[PDB]
């Protein structure tokens, strides 16, 4: 007989060998799920106390977290809403029933393995994907994981994240007035001398905290996750432009130490980072995140296709402007900076005389201002408007797993401070262990409502005779019986 | 401005001061949180680097508000001490504001529309 | 016998609660409207001179109104372009022709609770509505 519990060379057990094969086609997916389906069943028959899910390979990876380590949605939908109905294979579900009153039934989905929990959590394992890791962004739409973050954030995670958004909203107008207010004369560092010269060190002090704490925040980020130099460019957008802002605010304490004007110049750096990076928080609202993952994908598939071609036009006929100039707007700056102004819609067609070729000089910039102006920038708005069109979900499901990553960090940021993560479910009896014990599993309620299934005599109902939540059911002496 | 609720009375005016009522509340209600914090937040970083005139945060967050209706002066003082550090400023905010922001609600209203 | 014309706590008769159930998906509709038809047929068998949809729940609202001020459009469709062809339960039809000369065929729609009534107008309570109140624009 063969071995339903052996492994490979690679310690993938046949479940794993399962989920590596899987291809996200419909065909594949149809199958898997049904082969998925027997030998997770056939091991119920066989071997009916080993738990196959539960096995984990040379990676320590388990068959769910597998197929959502590599981004294998159908096989994740399979496993999540995994519901059988058969009496000694009713364990091995995983999406429940708890009570049925005509249309309405509600739904229990088992969180073992999803919720912050030992190894590798279905959630960290998506939210902390590498970013080839395909349908990253169509993980978490399988139920329950939107309505596990969405409790999740609506439970404590929405009342912590505002106050973040507090906290450098107040850190942003106290590095912004210890900057407004700074000294004008003389180099640094400054003596104190008046009341409101004490209040801007409190701000400048206080200010630098945060840039130490968003510098460490930002190597806590490098050492927890450990990402390639590819994943580091490529979907850490954010924690760049935090640590990137807490390098500005350390050379302006470096320079404002060194004797060194240059502190102004890294500390507006650090201003216009930071109030662009109030950007960031956006994503605790579904609007305003969505607008900010299309201003992120406009940045870099639209505007840096344009930006190429623009600088090319505009270094390119530039040149062929202060060429032709003799003596100032004789040099490539401030040509290159009048021949931006046509863009913004302030270029002077006649910002210079000191030519020779009158003809050549305006074929010049009339070539530039309809290749660059008419042409490119309109062109860019048609790009943006066939863009938004096609990034519409995409941009909210980027959304969901920025607030995703929020939750998870949430969570993984007061281990301490409250105690955990409120534990985002309840301890529920779903029946009994094939051993006659008790399944006892931390699962998440769904209210469900039917109009076309209307008798669907279930049985698998898991506490009929009390209907709902209510106090303590009987839990219905039908199909369970220890 | 309220005549545009007498347009009601006319189905292709109407219509058309139905979709100026949803462009403002969903398009340009999501624009100018950005906007003004891109504004508010590049402007600190210009009068910062300023040193006495346009020393001011109203003159500064003027200033930047002429860029995107199209009158923006990349010359607006020469009371600093740093060009570089003006220029890639006022640069990241033109390529953040017109370039992309603007445009990109254009790109909104269309697929609002 | 059961109480077609009797309420319940909040006053919702059977087809006050025909409506308070329907929530504007095809299935629910196809049903709602099929049996809001058979006991509202039933009750001029029994019954024959009571006309259920007048009848009011605590908050004053029929079943029409019920459905225009709880977004309930199916209801409200079927309600409205409601045509009974039986002879018995013809005058609970509020679609009706008044005549058919060839592919021609002047409907009548019945406009008691629709235009400036007592109680609670079918306009009133679409067009004052609150604001979730969903389908308010369909
Ligand atoms: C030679 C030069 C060397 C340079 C080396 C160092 C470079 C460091 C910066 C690199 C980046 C520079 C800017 C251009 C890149 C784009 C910026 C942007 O839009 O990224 C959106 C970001 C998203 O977050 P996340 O990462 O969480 O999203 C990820 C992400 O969607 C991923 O795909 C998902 O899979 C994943 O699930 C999800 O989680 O959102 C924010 O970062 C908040 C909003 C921030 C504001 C966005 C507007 C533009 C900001 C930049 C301009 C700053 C202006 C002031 C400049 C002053 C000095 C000139
Ligand atoms: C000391 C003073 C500091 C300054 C004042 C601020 C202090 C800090 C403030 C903290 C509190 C944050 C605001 C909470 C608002 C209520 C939440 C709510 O229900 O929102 C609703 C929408 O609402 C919006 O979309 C509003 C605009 C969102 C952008 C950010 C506004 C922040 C306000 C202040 C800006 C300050 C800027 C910086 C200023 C320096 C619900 O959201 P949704 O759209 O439904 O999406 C949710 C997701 N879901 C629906 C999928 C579940
Ligand atoms: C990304 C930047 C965005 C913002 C800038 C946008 C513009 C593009 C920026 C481009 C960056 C380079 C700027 C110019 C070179 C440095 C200065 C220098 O020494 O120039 C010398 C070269 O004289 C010339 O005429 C230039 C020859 C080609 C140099 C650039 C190569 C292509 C760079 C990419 C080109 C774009 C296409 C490809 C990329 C898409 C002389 O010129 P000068 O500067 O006067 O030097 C002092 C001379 N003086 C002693 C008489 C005073
Ligand atoms: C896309 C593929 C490549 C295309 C290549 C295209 C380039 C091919 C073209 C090549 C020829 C370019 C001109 C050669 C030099 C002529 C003299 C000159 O420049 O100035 C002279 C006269 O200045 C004037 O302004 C008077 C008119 C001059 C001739 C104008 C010809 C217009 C041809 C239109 C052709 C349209 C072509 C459209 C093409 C799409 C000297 O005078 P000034 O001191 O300089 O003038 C100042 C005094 N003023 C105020 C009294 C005037
Ligand atoms: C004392 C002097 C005061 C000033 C003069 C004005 C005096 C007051 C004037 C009162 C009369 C109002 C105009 C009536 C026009 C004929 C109606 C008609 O058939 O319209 C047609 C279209 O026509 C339009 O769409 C026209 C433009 C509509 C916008 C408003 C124009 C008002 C003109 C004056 C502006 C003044 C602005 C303020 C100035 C201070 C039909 O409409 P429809 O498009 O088919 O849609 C109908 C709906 N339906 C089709 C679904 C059924
Ligand atoms: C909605 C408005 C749209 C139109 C406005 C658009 C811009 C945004 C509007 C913003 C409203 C607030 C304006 C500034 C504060 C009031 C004035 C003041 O005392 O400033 C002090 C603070 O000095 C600074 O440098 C400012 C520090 C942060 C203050 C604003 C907090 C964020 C507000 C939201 C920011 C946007 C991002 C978040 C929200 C999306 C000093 O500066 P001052 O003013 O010179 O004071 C006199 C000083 N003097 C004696 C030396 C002369
Ligand atoms: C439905 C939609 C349509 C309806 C829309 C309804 C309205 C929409 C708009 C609303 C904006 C209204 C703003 C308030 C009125 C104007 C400002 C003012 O009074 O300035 C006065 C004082 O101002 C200050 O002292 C402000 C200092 C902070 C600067 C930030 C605001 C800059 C204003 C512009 C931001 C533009 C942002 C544009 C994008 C938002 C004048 O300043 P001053 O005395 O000459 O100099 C003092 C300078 N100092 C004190 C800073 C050193
Ligand atoms: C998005 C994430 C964050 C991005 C952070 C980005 C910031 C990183 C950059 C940081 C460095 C910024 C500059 C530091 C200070 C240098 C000196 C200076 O400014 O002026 C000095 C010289 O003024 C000049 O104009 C001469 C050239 C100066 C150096 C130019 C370097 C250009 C680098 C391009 C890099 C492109 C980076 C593009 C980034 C996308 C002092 O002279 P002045 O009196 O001021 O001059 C006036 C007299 N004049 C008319 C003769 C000139
Ligand atoms: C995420 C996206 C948003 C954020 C983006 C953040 C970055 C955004 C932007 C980034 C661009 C930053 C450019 C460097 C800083 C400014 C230049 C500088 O220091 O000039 C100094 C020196 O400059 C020179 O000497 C340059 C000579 C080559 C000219 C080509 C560049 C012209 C700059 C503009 C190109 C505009 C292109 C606009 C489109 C790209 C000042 O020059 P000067 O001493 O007074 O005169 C010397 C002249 N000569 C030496 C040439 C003879
Ligand atoms: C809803 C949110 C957005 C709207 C509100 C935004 C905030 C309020 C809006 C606008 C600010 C208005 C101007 C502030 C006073 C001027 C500067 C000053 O006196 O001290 C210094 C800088 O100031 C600081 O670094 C901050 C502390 C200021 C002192 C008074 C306590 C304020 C506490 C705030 C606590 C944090 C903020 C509140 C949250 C905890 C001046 O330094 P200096 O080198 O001596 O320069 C001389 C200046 N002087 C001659 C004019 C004296
Ligand atoms: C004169 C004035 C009078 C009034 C004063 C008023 C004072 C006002 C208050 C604050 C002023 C600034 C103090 C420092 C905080 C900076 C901002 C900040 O932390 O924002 C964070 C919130 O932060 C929190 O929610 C926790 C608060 C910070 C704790 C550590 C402070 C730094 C000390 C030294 C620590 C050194 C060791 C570091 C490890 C401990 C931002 O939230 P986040 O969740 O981090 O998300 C951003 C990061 N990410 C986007 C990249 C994911
Ligand atoms: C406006 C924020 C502070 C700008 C100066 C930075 C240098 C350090 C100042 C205070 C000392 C910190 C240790
Ligand atoms: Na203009």
């Amino acid at each position: 007989t063969a071995d339903i519990s052996a492994r490979d060379s690679v310690g993938n057990t046949v479940l794993h060998a399962l989920v590596e094969v899987a291809d996200n086609t419909a065909d594949n997916t149809k199958f898997v799920t049904s082969m998925y389906n027997e030998i997770l069943m056939l091991g119920a028959k066989l071997h009916p106390t080993l738990k196959l899910e539960e096995l984990t390979n040379k990676k320590g990876m388990t068959p769910l977290a597998l197929a959502a380590g590599t981004g294998k949605i159908g096989v994740l939908a399979y496993i999540l809403q995994r519901e059988i109905q058969e009496p000694e294979c009713r364990h091995l579900s995983r999406k429940f029933t708890e009570w049925a009153y005509g249309p309405v039934h509600s739904s229990l989905y088992d969180l073992s393995c999803i919720d912050t929990c030992e190894k590798n959590s279905v959630l960290e394992v998506i939210a902390y994907s590498s970013s080839e890791t395909p349908n990253r962004h169509d993980m978490l739409l399988v139920e329950p994981l939107n309505r596990l973050l969405q409790d999740k954030w609506d439970r404590f995670v929405k009342r912590i994240f505002y106050f973040n958004f507090l906290v450098y909203c107040l850190y942003m107008i106290i590095f912004t007035m210890a900057a407004y207010y700074r000294p004008v004369d003389g180099l640094p560092p400054f003596k104190m001398e008046k009341t409101g010269d004490y209040f801007r060190v409190t701000g400048e002090i206080l200010s630098v905290l945060g840039g130490v704490y968003f510098f460490f925040r930002g190597i806590q980020y490098f050492l927890q996750r450990r990402p390639s130099m590819k994943t580091l460019f490529v979907d850490s957008y954010s924690e760049m432009l935090f640590f990137l802002q807490s390098l500005f605010m350390l050379a302006t304490v470096v320079l404002y130490f060194s004797h060194l004007k240059e502190y102004v110049a890294s500390m507006v750096f650090s201003l216009a980072l930071g109030w662009t990076n109030m950007l960031y928080y956006t994503r605790g609202f579904q609007q305003m995140g969505i607008y900010a993952v299309m201003i992120e994908k406009m940045i870099l598939r639209d505007l840096c296709r344009f930006m190429f071609v623009y600088i090319v036009f505009l270094f390119g006929f530039s040149t062929a402007v202060v060429t032709l100039i003799e003596d100032s707007y004789n040099s490539l700056y401030s040509t290159c900076l009048e021949l931006f102004k046509f863009t913004i819609g302030m270029g002077d067609l006649e910002f210079t005389e000191n030519y020779d070729f009158k003809a050549v000089f305006i074929i010049l910039l009339l070539a530039y201002v309809i290749l660059t102006y008419i042409l490119l920038l309109n062109m860019l708005i048609a790009l943006m408007g066939e863009t938004v069109n096609k990034i519409a979900q995409e941009s909210k499901n980027i959304w969901k797993l920025q607030r995703a990553i929020t939750i998870l960090d949430t969570e993984k940021s007061f281990l301490k401070c409250m105690r955990k993560a409120f534990r985002s479910g309840k301890l529920l009896q779903v029946g009994y262990t094939p051993d006659g014990k008790d399944d006892y599993r931390w699962c998440f309620r769904v209210d469900e409502v039917n109009w076309t299934t209307w008798n669907t005599n279930v049985g698998i109902i898991n506490e009929d005779p009390g209907n709902c939540e209510g106090v303590k059911r009987t839990l219905s002496f039908s199909l369970r019986s220890s």
